[PDB]
């Protein structure tokens, strides 16, 4: 099963080369409880914003560029991202875009993270209309002396 | 002597009711490479927001209000401060406002991360007279992969 994982701000607007502005360690903590111990589909920006291998994770990147490093697996198409991942129970695809839409169709799982922070940006998560998804779980945080934004937790089950 | 080390957004500011609104490990860093060796000075509820004393560091808390960690040393007034730290060569005073604003007098160095973040503030870094201190440092660097805005490092000397 494919799900994928992203954290959006206001208008779905997704981050795309420069890190996005907030501080949200809670969201962070989130990200990592869901996707240790399971493959991770990444493209390339989303690996420079990382700068390392996430411990604990395959890492495999999607990029028609060259693998610059040897810690992680560098795939060329979705295909192979998929192959590479052997049979697992969930693949997580952590982003980009370009990347979210080229797996949204395959996916069965939403892992979202809303945040309540107007960004100005180019790219957005693709449209997912929630009647083709189930919203199933739905948690709200408000910002704090170590979170900058009130974030919102959200998984949605392909119906 | 004593000197003061502080992030400040446009027009001085240096604290919200949350966590600031960026993500800056290049900043993060010049901090740790400035102050790392020397005892630090901060305010209760910078401490309180950093939520562990810091590493390599003598850790010391200005407080009217009683000590609730083993592992720092709570001072109650700048004189107690300043004789906590002993014979050292030079004091890092950390923040927030009202710290900076009882040190500020003494201090003959500022070391400044200015961020070009437009934030309505709490808190802002006492006004300063640019005719009574010398920059003999600066260095700009743009946003990028994981710093989400453009911030300039500056120490200033006073004259
Ligand atoms: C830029 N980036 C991509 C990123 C960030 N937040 C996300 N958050 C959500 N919800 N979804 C994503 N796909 C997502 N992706 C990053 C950057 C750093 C770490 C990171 O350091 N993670 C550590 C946890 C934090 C730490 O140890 O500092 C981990 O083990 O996952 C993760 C993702
Ligand atoms: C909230 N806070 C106060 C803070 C933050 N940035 C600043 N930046 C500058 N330039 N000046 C300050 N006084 C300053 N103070 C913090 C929070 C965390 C860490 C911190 O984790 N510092 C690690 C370095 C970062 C890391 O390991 O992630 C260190 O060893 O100094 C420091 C200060
Ligand atoms: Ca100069
Ligand atoms: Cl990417
Ligand atoms: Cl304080």
């Amino acid at each position: 099963m494919i799900s994928l994982i992203a954290a959006l701000a206001v208008d779905r607007v997704i981050g795309m080369e420069n890190a996005m502005p907030w501080n949200l360690p809670a969201s962070l903590a989130w990200f990592k409880r869901n996707t240790l111990d399971k493959p991770v589909i990444m493209g390339r920006h989303t690996w420079e914003s990382i700068g390392r291998p996430l411990p604990g994770r395959k890492n495999i990147i999607l990029s028609s560029q060259p693998g610059t490093d040897d810690r992680v697996t560098w795939v060329k198409s979705v295909d192979e991202a998929i192959a590479a991942c052997g049979d697992v129970p969930e693949i997580m695809v952590i982003g980009g875009g370009r990347v979210y839409e080229q797996f949204l169709p395959k996916a069965q799982k939403l892992y979202l993270t809303h945040i309540d922070a107007e960004v100005e940006g180019d790219t957005h998560f693709p449209d997912y209309e929630p009647d083709d998804w189930e919203s199933v779980f739905s948690e709200f945080h408000d910002a704090d002396a170590q979170n900058s934004h009130s974030y919102c937790f959200e998984i949605l089950e392909r119906r």
